[PDB]
């Protein structure tokens, strides 16, 4: 049985490393191309499932040689693709990335398969979805589907994890009064509430928003300074640091710390949820400090004793 | 362009030759003075420019005599010095010996303009470091500078040759995660890890300490004994011989052996590690059969074709 199952996004990232960003019009010279396996659903599942967490994702793909090696990065991080589909209808879901040697990127997203996951897909679902103890979406499929991803558990008394990321600017209202927990960034809550959020303060006047539109626990995540915890029993901001370190690659560190929520709220509930998140912030701040996404997701074997 | 880029130290060699060492508050004459070219950097920059290596050494020497010196050094070794780097805040980094008849010595090495390269300097080099194909650091500049080289070249894909060198005891654990193949002989392995290593026995459990911190590759040099050899994927200690031969001179026999490493590990990425590390052995082996240092490095040109 799947303790946790993720409905969302596979991608492709198809990765060209430059010395400088191309402008408009312009056809530039690259040093190195390589290709990564992303999406914030694969990536969320994959860090629950090197912790030890028996998962299953809920995802479509395309019937081409991406969708089919995704298929493959799955069974080698032992995730279950029983509702892994894949479709000749639509290419797997891609992106494209130029980074310079500053870091700096150009990103195109093509979402792909990844459109195609309908709600069809999802009742076929239903009997791991009611027998898992987590449900965790974000907002790289259709909202539709999300939606009655969130609903499906709801109904068989799943906890909801749900990640609007990227964020929707008038994200329908029912998204908040079906989430247990909602864990998204900085960038996210602006969009999300219209307010500036530039310190842990600020993170807290944009968690209560979030929390008065329905939302039992609120999670904020804030970087180098951690993150930020509301809830409907505990409504007053409680920030909690990470552990200062030096970055490598922060990309999927969201993901990262997502799949460790995960991870506590279905194997760990009697623990608090200030200490799910102080362990949360641990697995992200070890996968800063090393490169490529999920390559950079460390293993269960590979960390203290002291988080499980 | 540069397939190997070594990103370390240079230092000039400041040599005086007495009858008897001196003892506090005394001044003794001595027979003869002489400069010779050392660093850990540029001595395994040179001996992978000698067996034909395209090499590049990114580094900071004084805007002074020394610096010029070392500048011409490295350009009559068909190294680019297009990333030496000179400073008026610092001298050229240097050591000064005194050796007496007995071949006893007192050595005073100042760092000097190596502490100054910074990550300015890193990032006007970026384009070199990313388009290598094996990137060596040691620790004989600032560790903040050569952990921050590691972690360009490892975001870029490009080998990280890490040489612990001279050791120090808590060396930040990034230094291991970021090491594709780290190499250090027994006295560095002895306080890296704190045990004794005397024997390729010891080396075997010191290999395996270190390799546990994060390394894929580790290499511990045993001076006649040859080395020993451990990775991820085979973390069973094995043992490479080297030629027994007559020692004239011993010193810089390990930047020899990094030289070669780095020359196999960027063109001959396919031969097996045993392979590169019997053809290494043998590299630092010929060194060891004169005095020198840099001096005894040898050619492509007088080696046995079958090393090629
Ligand atoms: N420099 C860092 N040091 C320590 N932890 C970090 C660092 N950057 C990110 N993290 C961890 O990763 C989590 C998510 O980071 P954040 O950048 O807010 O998410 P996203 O990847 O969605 O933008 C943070 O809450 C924190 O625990
Ligand atoms: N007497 C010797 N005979 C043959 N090879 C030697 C001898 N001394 C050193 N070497 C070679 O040089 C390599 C590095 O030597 P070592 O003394 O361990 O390094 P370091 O210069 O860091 O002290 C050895 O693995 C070996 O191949
Ligand atoms: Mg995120
Ligand atoms: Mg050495
Ligand atoms: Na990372
Ligand atoms: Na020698």
């Amino acid at each position: 049985v799947a303790a946790v199952v993720v409905v969302g996004s596979c991608m492709t990232d198809l990765v060209s490393l430059t010395s400088r960003l191309p402008k408009t019009g312009e056809t530039i010279h690259g040093h190195k191309f390589f290709i990564g396996f992303g999406g914030k659903g694969a990536n969320q599942c994959v860090q629950a499932a090197r912790l030890g967490a028996m998962t299953s994702m809920v995802c479509k793909v395309g019937k081409d040689s991406f969708g089919n090696d995704y298929i493959e990065n799955l069974k080698q991080n032992d995730i279950s693709t029983e509702f892994t589909y894949q479709t000749k209808d639509a290419a797997t879901g891609t992106a494209s990335i130029i980074v310079n040697n500053e870091g700096q990127n150009i990103i195109v997203i093509v979402a792909g398969a990844n459109l195609l996951l309908n709600t069809e897909d999802l009742r076929a679902a239903a009997n791991v979805i009611s027998r898992a103890k987590v449900m965790v979406c974000q907002l790289e499929i259709t909202p539709a589907t999300s939606l009655e991803a969130l609903t499906m558990a709801r109904r068989s008394g799943v906890k909801t994890l749900f990640n609007p990321a990227p964020a929707i600017a008038d994200l329908d209202p029912q998204f908040y009064t079906l989430s247990d927990v909602f864990c998204c960034n900085e960038s996210e809550a602006e969009i999300l509430t219209g307010l500036t959020v530039g310190s842990a303060a600020d993170a807290g006047e944009a968690a209560l928003v979030l929390l008065k539109r329905g939302c039992q626990v609120v999670i904020i995540t804030l970087g180098a300074e951690g993150c930020v915890v509301l809830s409907q029993t505990e409504p007053e901001p409680k920030h909690i640091p990470t552990e200062k370190v030096k970055a490598v690659d922060t990309t999927g560190a969201g993901d990262s710390f997502v799949g460790a929520l995960a991870f506590y709220l279905a194997y760990y509930p009697n623990l608090s949820l200030e200490d799910m998140l102080n362990r949360s912030n641990f697995i992200a701040a070890v996968s800063v400090q090393a490169a490529g996404t999920q390559s950079s997701y460390p293993y269960k074997k590979d960390l203290p004793l002291t988080l499980f």
